[PDB]
């Protein structure tokens, strides 16, 4: 098993592995051009090379930050605001009609509580999934292995450690259910 | 009203309008020039092109992020630190002698909690107001239609959802009164 | 002493002092070079002009933002993620085997709660220390004068106002002890 | 005719026409994005937006300098090297299998020898045509109203003021016929 | 005080180019050229060009990319146009008059070196001024060498090398330039 | 013999070959980074990455354009001015104390005069050697397979098609011997 594939699969891996490093450069180069670009069509085009998928009529405002990019998939009519950071060692999958606030963070990557197990920067990545019609506010942290339920809202500055059921407003750190949005 | 007029006045608006798109383009350019400037006098002069007003002896440290620029009006002797983000569809007014920490966020924009009214990226913008002699901590979120009262202070990482009384210290998410700064 | 010395030592100072201005200017030039660099070897080289110290096999990810650069000393086998903000008017010292996640804030700077004592942008700087094997999550604030004890972990979106003991997990705003990590 | 129509036929046009003006700015935008492009596919795309035409499997090496772009038509399998300047007030047409060396110059524009006929920057433009299978060396000038005959070769540092016949080697300032290439 | 290493250069004496004053001006001009060259706003391009140059006149225009070393030694009159890709080595004054037209890729060399390889090893350099008078048309890809004066209302043929003062009301061409016609 | 190897050594080659495309892409990124840098020590550091070699106390002024970079070796105390273009399919070797002026072009590459043999962009690259203490003026073309003898000088706007003897001043298009400097 490739170190790359180990990373995507939530197992231990070497980050200096070559195919991974290359992915990382591809990503570095693209961020810089996208981020320094004033042509809207030019940014979208380069994002189709940066991202795993970028859907129709979706927008991702610069500056946008990520580590690998190809792991990220964005559906249709989806909008991501400025200054978003995604640690994308594992797949990040984003639905349709999703809104994401500024300075929001997606961290697939994580570490062990035991310092003896972090001395080689050992990391595990688990995927994040944002379902359709979700609204994530600004300055939010969504941690690894979380799924956000459809038609749900995450309040500004929340930290989401666990799944968010659908049709729901949640808030805080860690996030809690504030109200049901179901009819 | 023109679509631009509606956005300013807290009405529903068409984001794709030519007038709104011109200002968005102006802002993007000036933003990029300001964030890449090595020359402090050049940066000031560019920031006087971006913002609607920027007062006497005031400093805004790059990188600064905004959408339109023109609706932002800052007083004299006011310091805004690095990595600030402002969503300025609605006017943002900042008094004299204001201190704003790094990575602070100003969102004049919000969306409906009802997901069916989010599909066309419907947005409502209401102004934000910072009065004289306010100190705002880092990583703070300030939400729409909010007025921060004179000589108050906001704790780091607070999120402000409603007006902050003057001569007051507030903190937390959402912010609550912590102490009286009155004398 | 010189104004630079006063700032370092925790006393009021003159931010526009030619010595302090010059170092701020150095850092701004170096920051734009590093943040815009597509070469890792050059980037690292660059960072060693920017910082007081960068350790062996240590690493800092673009973009990175600080005021002065030369107050910051970073040890070996340490990794700092993207989009970090450091207000470094006073020394910030970071040990070996240290991890810092994206968008974390280190503030050495502070002002007084009395607005009358803030109208000249008066500021005190207190040193921040991070001891070996510490793990700091994403979107965290560490405030002035704080030491984080060896082998401790700070949860995401925490605000740390006072020292953290060794072998501990802390979280919340303000951060509270969550659990001993010892044994 | 439209001012753009005048220009494509090589008729006199108003250079400060709303339409021309817009073309000149579009070209300036694209020149910048093209010249600062680090992505091959996106560079070709931008190039097809600049030029009137850019044929299948052809190449234009950055940096490239031009005025309007849309007046330039390039055939199939034609390579244009680095640092080329084209004054494109009137049409420039390049055929299939053409090779153009670094720093070459194409001037459709010139002025009267009567200095009193130059005080308003009065300029007359005349079309250039490069036929199929031509090799233009480096550092060459091709003046206005010139047709370069098919399968012909123009030596380095040469200046061409009049039509060059097919199957021919020219060289010199002004270029003269060195030898016949037919056999 | 006494003559600066910058004075020496402008005055065609031998100078140390590594001197702090010279480097600062080279640094300033490098910053301004980059900003000028990638600039997308017209009003802004002129403002910066006014920061680059010693003087830039009313209704005058310099098309990016433009290359120069020091900038401040350059002076340009009113109603003057300079096209793209022009390079100026401007260790000494460069003075351009009114109603001047300069083609693309034209080179202005105020700099020079001795033909004795022994006198070139510390990169010894002497700069002598260039002066272009009113109403002159210089073609594209022309080289103009140090200490040259192009008299008023003259024309330099494309890709010409001008080694020597050029008479007013004259058309010149070739390498080195020679008189093609009186235009009087 | 690989495609990179054939290029370097004056045979036809597949320019889309992955080795060649690798080097070109690295050169493209570095050139842009160098040309857009205001930090002289940075450009120089970046340049040690781009070129085969870059000697002590040597200066290469931006903008500088080349195709591959690694085929270029430049010695100590050598100065290359602005906006120089180098087509470097074959090795380009430059000595100590050399001076190159603005907009000079070095073309290691060439083509056939027979159009039938250019229809696939066929290209042959032959090296160029500039010896110690040479002074090359501005707007000069140096064609492939040419050596410039030590302590020689090249007049501005010349095209050099053939080797230039040591201690000589040459000029013209094509370059002719003007005077001995010996
Ligand atoms: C696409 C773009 O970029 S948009 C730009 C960025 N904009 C945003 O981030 C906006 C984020 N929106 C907010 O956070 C809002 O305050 C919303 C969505 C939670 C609105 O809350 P509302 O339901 O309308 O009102 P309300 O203030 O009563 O909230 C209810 C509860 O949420 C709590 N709450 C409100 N805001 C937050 C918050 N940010 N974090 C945690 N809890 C919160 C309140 O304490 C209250 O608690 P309770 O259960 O004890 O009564
Ligand atoms: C503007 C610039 O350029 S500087 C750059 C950025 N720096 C910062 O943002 C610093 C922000 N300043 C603050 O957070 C400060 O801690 C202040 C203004 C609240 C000072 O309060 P102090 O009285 O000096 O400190 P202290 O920690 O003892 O206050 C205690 C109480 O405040 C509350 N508190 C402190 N910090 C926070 C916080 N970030 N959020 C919410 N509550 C907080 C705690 O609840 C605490 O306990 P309590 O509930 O029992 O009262
Ligand atoms: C170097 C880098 O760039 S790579 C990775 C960067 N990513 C990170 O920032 C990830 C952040 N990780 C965290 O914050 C985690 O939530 C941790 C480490 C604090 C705890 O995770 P776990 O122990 O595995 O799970 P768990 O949710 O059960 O934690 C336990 C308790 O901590 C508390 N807690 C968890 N997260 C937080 C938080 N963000 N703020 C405050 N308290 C928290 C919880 O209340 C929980 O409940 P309890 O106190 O009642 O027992
Ligand atoms: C498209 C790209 O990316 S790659 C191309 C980059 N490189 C080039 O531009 C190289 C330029 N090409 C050349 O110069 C051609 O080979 C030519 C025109 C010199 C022809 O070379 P050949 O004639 O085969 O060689 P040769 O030197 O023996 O013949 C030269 C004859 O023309 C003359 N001559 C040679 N070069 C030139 C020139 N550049 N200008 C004018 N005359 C020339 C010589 O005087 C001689 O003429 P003469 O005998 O009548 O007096
Ligand atoms: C300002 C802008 O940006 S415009 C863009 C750039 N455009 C240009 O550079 C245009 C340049 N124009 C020229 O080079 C022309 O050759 C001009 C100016 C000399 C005009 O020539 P004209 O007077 O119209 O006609 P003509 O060609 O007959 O000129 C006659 C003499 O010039 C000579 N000549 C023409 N071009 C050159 C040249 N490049 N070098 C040397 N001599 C030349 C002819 O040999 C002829 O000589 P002769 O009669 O003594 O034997
Ligand atoms: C490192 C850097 O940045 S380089 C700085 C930039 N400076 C330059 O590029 C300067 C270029 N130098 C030249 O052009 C010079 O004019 C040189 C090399 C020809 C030297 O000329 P000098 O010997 O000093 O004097 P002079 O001008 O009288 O030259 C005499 C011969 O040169 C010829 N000549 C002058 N310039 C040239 C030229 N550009 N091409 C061909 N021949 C020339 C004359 O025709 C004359 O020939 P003749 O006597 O056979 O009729
Ligand atoms: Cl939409
Ligand atoms: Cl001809
Ligand atoms: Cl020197
Ligand atoms: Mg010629």
């Amino acid at each position: 098993m490739s170190e790359l594939e180990k990373m995507l699969k939530g197992e231990h891996f070497d980050g200096a592995s070559a195919e991974i490093e290359a992915l990382r450069s591809q990503a570095g180069r693209l961020k810089l051009e996208i981020n320094q670009s004033l042509d809207e069509a030019e940014r979208y085009a380069l994002q189709r090379e940066l991202f795993g998928h970028l859907g129709h009529k979706s927008c991702v405002q610069p500056p946008f930050h990520c580590e690998f990019g190809k792991t990220i998939r964005i559906g249709d009519h989806t909008f991501i605001n400025m200054n978003v950071v995604m640690l994308d060692g594992a797949p990040i999958t984003i639905g349709d009609h999703v809104l994401i606030g500024p300075s929001t963070q997606f961290y697939t990557a994580s570490h062990s509580l035991d310092y003896r197990r972090r001395q080689a920067w050992e990391t595990i990545c688990k995927p994040i999934v944002i379902e359709d019609d979700v609204w994530i506010g600004g300055n939010v942290v969504i941690n690894q292995g979380v799924t956000i339920g459809a038609r749900s809202v995450v309040a500004a500055n929340s930290v989401v450690n666990q799944d968010v059921p659908p049709d729901t407003l949640v808030g805080g750190t860690p996030a809690r259910i504030l109200r049901s949005l179901k009819d």
